[PDB]
């Protein structure tokens, strides 16, 4: 024993093992099922990092501390390393004399207790014969007897998955659940660890730190339990804020580097909205009107709904926002999106929808079912929000997804979560969802049949409304409907693909000049308002690209010269050159 | 009490050790009273405390805190849900049944379908009632079991495949939390062999998982909403009167459970539209959480009575519910303040005042 | 990497768990920010905190080889984790730490090197940096919920086109003596620009570098007919050109004529229809031009018409005019919606599910290529 176990008393009266706050219940049972005749073993079970064993280390330093019944007074706990037992071993029968004799140590003391984490580790020692578990053909007798008393503690995954399955074992020691605390246990919690991190990292904290430290822990750090959650913020801020002496910046640790840290570790912005970034902000809505001409409104759509979230006036549990891009093919409803993806400087997760036309096409978003083939795969869609939490979200040409498909969006519109097939969440509280459509196109571009033309803009009464189904519908926060593009946009649009070509053309070494004339000719030209803007990159190609790709092509455009555009009047043709 | 409660409460050990087990522990848990020099015999009472503190239940009600917690829980859900009170009785009245004592031997604490028109807050109570009573909502969004195969990921896969250790969703998060609300939201979007999976839970408190160990559904509340009979609730009528097409949403109810499914429930609530009323409750809830969300960042906020009746009467909608309320706020609150939080006045500013003129009727603001 | 230092510094100052894990994809620099950090306090370019701080890489065969009866290994991780304790000041680097999880366990027990770990990262007494992907972070360090709880997650992401860039300027120095070559400022910002839109399937801090070494292997095999020279732009164009299937800058050579005369060769072969040929002849001819569609086919176009015509004769002999594969999709053969999955793939857990998409493998296999979809309309 003298070099397998450690003597837990020893410890935390003299280094400390930090104090354990609160736990009334847990350690009131854990001490009845101590004070039980037999198999008064009690076993810590539970979520990971929620104190199993700050509660059993934390009862040798109540113990060191005098805070204990009496029961409990002078007895000592030990804690076993079963990594030393196997340490010292090589050939047939030294590990059951050494692990015979620490139970004989054991036995010989009276008043101790042994503690063993990660109690499905015991499992083993026996190999190449085996049949000797360890586990339970050393213990099982010792455990049953009352003759020594054993904590034990285990992840609650690892407990039904291992530490359940010897039902000889699972029947000697009584479970305990461990569970978590709530937002006030949690800061008393850090209030009586906090002289810890203080002294540790010569810091202090402010009152508003921790408070804060555990409400945005538990806001937004999702695969931890609160009182360890909260603690790597607390911990995590006192190293940052250790970092800062070392240019004699000394300070308490106050609620904005809280803020700063829980957002770094979620992978959340929170405090750059108050420095430039109101203007990379400010400025938004007036960059994407450059690129996407006409459709002003969908751009303040976006651009709002990200103010919003910025502001901190977002919702609790949403997506940044939700709207339906509807409208006639070729006038910006992918374009704008994607641009807002590329003026805000974030990831865009941009998926086809056509690809998603049977109903078990859902398992590629998902992952297979456990038990299935593509089951370690994962889903696409929860994994590209996992590692991109903070990005435009895109899908194609959503209504050419089977419908059953949208159904995958109702928890996303709403609480911001999908799970995937492993049962971990998605998080889409900062990811902006757009979704692009052609829904009502075919019908609102239709002639009527009489002597008045109707009119057939509501295009979204039908098709809108019987694609999606209305839970669907009433999730979104808005459906905007693209207009056709005017000449005047296109007069814009032309000029917008000008600079394209120029721009294809200036890394060739030579450059383009197009006269007005010439420009307005291309725009009267290719108009077509019930192609968008689409046509007119053709238009382009065929009066300015195809003409160009033979100049560069055949030697009389290359490296010497450049190319001016004009229109003549006569024709109305225009003019090359070098 | 020993021997009879054990075989009751707790179900994985057999009877002649686990029935000592609550004689042992009741054992030393009075062994560990006359510390305070109260001599003690183990009365009825305490084994019954033993076993619910080993069976994870809760054990005798009245003298505590939960009476009282019990008592008004109707009264602050409809603090939060406003209308809908018979779903907020129907709740609180299977949880007094099952806290008294006049429970089931073998059901969950009740079971529900929540149905009705968008908007209502059909989800929206159950997830308030798991935080009135203070326990664990598990939730299974529905929609992400539309295969037959994905029942697996509820159970697990069978021993031997690739997804069985993982263990099943459903089975874990019930093992690991006994007492809980359950939600299952949008349950008829789940393929129908899942509905086989809850037929047994609702008659028998339990699952046996891909490892052979029964989850215990005996202390879950359980509800599950739906949208069944939803698109026939919002369509009109051909003719001058518009009928009530509720019954006809019943029927939709019925094809998509059978018989055996809802003979299982302990009832179908059927929800209604907001009333105007409601939509007043609605918009200053809403606007609560407006201010709260500016007190975080030093901004407080007024807004009128005017402007406030104002709201309602602009974003009331029979058919979509409250959802388009909080769309009405958005545009006429949120967004302003954006634009002075961001920009503006209220950076270092704290305070912003909301009343409408009658001329316009257009929103005042500013520091 | 400044702040992913900065970060991975602040984990490692932490007072508990304070072992930053480095995750990110395959080829962004996660390995080489671990190793970077051994350089950094080397060369004095670190916190004095981290200054004087040993960093050891262990290698997880050699730990296991040889541990042959009950009891040597978990005496050789003991003793290795003894004496990193009894160091007091270094760090233990873990390349793809999730392979700890699967340290061999003699037999059916649990005891290896994760569960070994784990007291020791709780409690603080020694610093572990572990670095793994995305995709086994989330397989297998994701799992064990108690070992991802003693570990900081670092997220490296890919850097930008101005990183990529000088962070070949900073290495370049190692691939010029590597090579005996020398990189012009043009070959540099070529590689990055260049691997940016030719090169899928990698990440720029790699696929830059690749372009790079290759291209100085390149000029590295001509000073042995004394062709010494340096690498320039045209270089690193051909280098990612051998990848991408079409350069940009050969187009100016002989290449000029074969492209000049396909519009006769095509018409000798198919005539009437002067038209299909010229739409055909030009669409090419612009991308090869550079007047291309940035991310658009080089040009898409619906055949219709009469039978007998040559509508699916015109694209053979394009494909066999330019040299170049033929990919033919029958459409006759996806008469029905479901169909699709023929060419896209089974959702994952469905029969078929690892049996390809033969619209995607073909393209992949095949990056330059003429695809013909013959009589679309019976889809
Ligand atoms: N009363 C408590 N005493 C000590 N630690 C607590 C307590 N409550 C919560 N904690 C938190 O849990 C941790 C205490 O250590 P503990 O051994 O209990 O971790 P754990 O729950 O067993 O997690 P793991 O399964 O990874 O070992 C600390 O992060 C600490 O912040
Ligand atoms: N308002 C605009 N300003 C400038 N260019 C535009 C505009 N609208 C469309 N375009 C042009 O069309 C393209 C933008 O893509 P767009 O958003 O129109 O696709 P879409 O609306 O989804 O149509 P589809 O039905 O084919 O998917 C760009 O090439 C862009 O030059
Ligand atoms: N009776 C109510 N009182 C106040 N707010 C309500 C009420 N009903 C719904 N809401 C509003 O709805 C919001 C939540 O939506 P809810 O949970 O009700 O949707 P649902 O019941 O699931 O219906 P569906 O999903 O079919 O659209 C609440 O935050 C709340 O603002
Ligand atoms: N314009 C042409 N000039 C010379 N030969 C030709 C022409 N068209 C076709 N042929 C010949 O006739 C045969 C059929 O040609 P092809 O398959 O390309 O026509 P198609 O448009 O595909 O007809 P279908 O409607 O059946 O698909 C080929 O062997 C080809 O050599």
């Amino acid at each position: 024993m003298e070099n397998f176990t450690t003597n837990l008393n020893q410890l935390a009266r003299v280094g400390g093992i930090d104090p354990l706050i609160g736990r009334e219940k847990e350690l009131e049972r854990a001490i009845q099922v101590l004070c039980r005749r037999r198999k008064n073993n009690p076993l810590l079970v539970g979520e990971s990092g929620v104190g199993k064993t700050a509660i059993a280390e934390g009862l040798a330093w109540r113990i060191v501390q005098g805070d204990v019944p009496e029961v409990m007074a002078d007895c000592t706990i030990y804690s076993l390393d079963i990594g030393s037992l196997l340490a010292g071993t090589k050939y047939r029968g030294d590990f059951e004399k050494r692990f015979k004799a620490l139970l004989k140590q054991l036995e010989q003391d009276t008043n101790s207790i042994l503690f063993i984490d990660e109690i499905h580790t015991i499992i083993g020692a026996g190999a190449a014969s085996g049949g000797q578990v360890d586990a339970a053909n050393l213990i099982k007798p010792l455990l049953s007897s009352g003759k020594i008393r054993v904590i034990g503690s285990t992840t609650y995954q690892e407990f039904s998955n291992i530490f359940e399955k010897d039902r000889a074992l699972a029947r000697r020691f009584q479970k305990i659940d461990i569970t978590e605390p709530s937002i006030e246990e949690t800061v008393q919690i850090i209030n009586g660890l906090k002289p810890k991190y203080e002294a540790h990292h010569d810091v202090r904290y402010t009152a508003k730190a921790v408070r804060a430290a555990v409400e945005l822990a538990v806001k937004y750090i999702n695969d931890r339990h609160l009182p360890d959650k909260a603690i790597d913020v607390i911990d995590e801020a006192g190293a940052r804020a250790r970092l800062m002496p070392v240019s004699k910046r000394k300070k308490t640790v106050n609620v904005a580097d809280i803020e700063s840290v829980v957002a770094r570790i979620a992978r959340i912005p929170e405090k750059s909205v108050s420095q430039s970034d109101r203007d990379t902000l400010k400025n938004l809505g007036d960059r994407l009107k450059m690129l996407v001409f006409g459709q002003d409104k969908a751009i303040e759509a976006l651009t709002e709904a990200i103010k919003m979230a910025r502001a901190g006036l977002g919702h609790e549990h949403k997506p940044v926002g939700s709207f339906l891009f509807a409208g006639p093919t070729g006038v910006g409803k992918t374009e704008v999106t994607v641009q807002l993806s590329k003026a805000l400087g974030i990831e865009l997760l941009r998926f086809d929808m056509s690809e998603y036309m049977e109903r078990h096409t859902v398992s590629r978003l998902i992952g297979a079912p456990p038990g299935y083939v593509g089951f370690d795969q994962g889903g696409l869609l929860t994994d590209a929000v996992i590692k991109h939490p903070h990005a435009v979200l895109l899908l194609d040409e959503i209504e050419k997804a089977h419908p059953d498909v949208f159904n995958i969006l109702l928890q996303v519109m709403d609480n911001g979560t999908l799970t995937d097939n492993n049962g971990r969440k998605a998080d889409f509280r900062n990811v902006v969802l757009v979704m692009t459509t052609n829904a009502g196109v075919r019908e609102t571009e239709r002639k009527s049949i009489g002597l008045i033309h109707q009119d057939n803009s509501t295009d979204a009464m039908e098709e809108i409304k019987k694609i999606f189904t209305p839970e669907f519908r009433n999730r979104l926060d808005n459906i905007i409907w693209f207009d056709h593009l005017s000449t005047d946009v296109i007069h814009q649009v032309v000029d917008k693909f000008i600079v394209e070509l120029q721009v294809q053309l200036d890394q060739k070494g030579v450059s383009l000049e197009v006269s007005q004339e010439a420009r307005n000719w291309l725009a009267e030209k290719g108009y077509d308002r019930a192609m968008g803007a689409r046509p007119m990159a053709r238009v382009i190609q065929d009066n300015l690209k195809k003409p160009l790709a033979n100049e560069l092509l055949f030697g009389s455009l290359v490296d010497g010269g450049q190319v001016t555009v004009a229109l003549d009047k006569e024709k109305n043709e225009l003019t090359y050159g070098f």
